[PDB]
């Protein structure tokens, strides 16, 4: 019980703050989604999580760390409890003034990226690999957020990376424990300090839900999901952290039944499958809709901010287009009737699809490397206000990370008001706007220096005289503009450079390379294939059949298979 914590607080005393030597590390750069390593580095490694959590503190000002409030939170994954634990040990011995700590360390992404914009924080720690698997011999990574909820900017990441590079100190509270499972505050007594520490044990899905419930009508979601007409849907959840959210958003307020949501609970490895949604690693979610039994399917990551849709059968509509469709009735939300259309924005790789709707309704359209910063650059501007990732990546700009759970609200939402099937509503899009074929290949874990050789050599060949121009085809493409992707941030005006090969043709369609920041060891070639087809004869076809021929030109441009030693790719979406 709550009493026996606070008589034993009591009898213990005030809580000492100590220094301890440590050593510092070589590794320890956060990239584009936080510092990931294997679960070991973290486990094992000696101080390893109180340098780099250190050097996060010390990234901080001393003024605005002095009282002030953090959110922590993670996708619960094995060892984030723990980590947790020492975060809180260390705020209490580095002049935090309260932490928001999800219960039992739950907190998703967008709930992180939530809470820290409505309660004033500082900022946020989010114990999340994202969609890399974890347990005792998976991922784990840590993310740091500011104060606008968003990621820290490149600026605070390199401080972070500089400060970890020479740390030899940090501080700690060793004799603090703190139940992550009991809700409301909890106060310690600290040594040669007159205010008290603060840990608030927060509901893990309460102000997430309230920022949905004022974003959408849960009216027609409760009609829509409730009833004995119900809309048949299946929510799978992976295992991973918005499992507490489907199950207390959808299924309890909305009314959806039970048996609708699906590996809703996480687990700390995440049930030993895959925490990344795509028909590959979603087997048991495309396997389940190919009977004819619900409309609508769903799948998240592990930390909750990306999503796959899905229709009747198994039908299958790509990120790239999700986000179209989004854009296309983006007024049947009440949350952008009550902002406008402030903007649409998509990463390179992404097809052009919503570029087709940005056009037929003259709104300004970014596309942005691969990565947050551009789109949260774009937000703060109000120039954006819908964007996607084909990476299974949709969000708004309600709040500075992308949001899962939030899409497939909006695509609920949007059900409801055309009230038709997934399948009508992606067919009568590709009529209205003309279809995007998309594809992309991951070739992972593939030998460096192979596919830079590959990069340096294709980029090389694209700048040639004798290549803009020449024909292409495998039963035509002719080559219109090839390059290294760059762009200029207009707002900030930063210059982004390489950021993937393109290969740009008469007829539109494009051939994206790119080497991954999300891999560990080695490099992960990704090919990006963007086709567009207006012939409403053509707009229905096979996309696997209707892009090999840029497939073939692809490799065949390549060289893939000869330098790689590949022959066929490790995931196709
Ligand atoms: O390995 P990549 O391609 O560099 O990065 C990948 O993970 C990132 C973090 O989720 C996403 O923003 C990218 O869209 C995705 O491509
Ligand atoms: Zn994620």
């Amino acid at each position: 019980e709550w009493i026996s914590g606070t008589y034993r607080k009591m009898e213990e005393g005030p809580l000492p703050l100590l220094t301890f030597a440590t050593a510092p590390y070589h590794d320890q750069k956060p990239g584009t989604s936080g510092l990931r390593k294997k679960t070991y580095y973290f486990e094992e490694k000696p101080c390893y999580l109180e340098n780099f959590i250190q050097s996060i503190f010390f990234s901080i000002d001393l003024k605005d760390r002095q009282g002030s409030s953090l959110v922590v939170g993670g996708d619960g994954r094995y060892f984030n409890k723990s980590a947790i634990e020492t975060i809180v040990q260390m705020a209490a011995a580095n002049g935090i003034g309260r932490l928001v700590i999800g219960q039992n360390g739950i907190l998703s992404t967008p709930a992180v990226s939530c809470i820290i914009r409505k309660i004033k924080a500082i900022g946020g720690i989010i114990l999340t690999a994202s969609h890399n698997p974890g347990g005792p011999n998976g991922d784990f990574g840590i993310k740091f957020n500011i104060s606008n909820g968003g990621p820290a900017p490149e600026a605070i990441t390199d401080k972070i990376f500089q400060i970890s590079k020479t740390i030899e100190e940090y501080a700690v509270c060793p004799d603090l424990k703190v139940d992550l499972g009991v809700l409301g505050k909890q106060q310690f007594d600290l040594e040669n300090k007159f205010k008290p520490f603060t840990v608030e044990i927060v509901d893990s899905v309460e102000a997430y839900a309230t920022m949905l419930r004022s974003i959408f009508d849960f009216s027609a979601l409760k009609e829509l999901l409730s009833g004995p007409n119900r809309l048949k849907i299946r929510i799978d959840a992976m295992h991973g952290v918005v499992g507490p959210y489907v199950k207390k958003i959808l299924c309890e307020e909305l009314g959806a039944p039970a048996n609708s949501a699906v590996n809703c609970v996480p687990l700390e490895d995440f049930g030993g499958h895959h925490p990344d949604p795509n028909l590959t690693y979603a087997a048991d979610l495309v396997e389940t809709m190919k009977s004819g039994e619900h409309d609508f399917g769903a799948a998240f990551d592990g930390d909750g901010d990306r999503n796959m849709i899905l229709g009747k059968h198994g039908f299958f509509v790509n990120p790239s287009d999700s986000v179209a469709v989004i854009a296309a009735n983006i007024f049947s939300i009440p949350y952008f009737q009550q902002t406008g259309v402030r903007g649409f924005a998509r990463s390179m790789p992404t097809s052009g699809a919503l570029d087709r709707v940005a056009s037929a309704t003259k709104i300004a359209l970014y596309e942005t490397p691969t990565g947050w910063k551009f789109f949260g650059n774009l937000m703060d501007a109000s120039k954006l206000s819908l964007c996607g990732e084909e990476s299974f990546g949709t969000g708004s700009d309600h709040i500075r990370e992308k949001d899962g759970l939030w899409a497939v609200l909006a695509w609920l939402s949007i059900l409801a008001t055309r009230k038709q099937s997934v399948e009508d509503i992606l067919k009568d899009h590709w009529q209205k706007y003309g279809r995007n074929f998309f594809t992309r290949y991951d070739y992972e874990e593939v030998e460096a220096e192979g596919a830079n050789k590959m990069m340096k050599d294709l980029e090389a060949l694209m700048f040639d005289r004798s290549f803009v121009g020449k024909q292409f085809s495998a039963n035509v493409y002719t080559v219109e503009k090839a390059d290294n992707f760059e762009y200029s941030d207009p707002v900030d005006g930063s210059i982004s450079r390489n950021q993937g090969l393109r290969l740009i043709f008469t007829d539109g369609s494009r051939i994206v390379f790119r080497l991954s920041g999300t891999g560990s060891a080695g490099a992960t070639i990704r090919l990006y294939i963007d086709s567009y087809e207006k012939d409403v004869a053509k707009i229905n076809q096979d996309p696997q059949v209707m892009l090999a021929p840029l497939i073939s030109i692809a490799l065949k441009v390549s060289q893939l298979q000869e330098r790689t030693g590949r022959t066929a790719p490790t995931v196709i979406t």
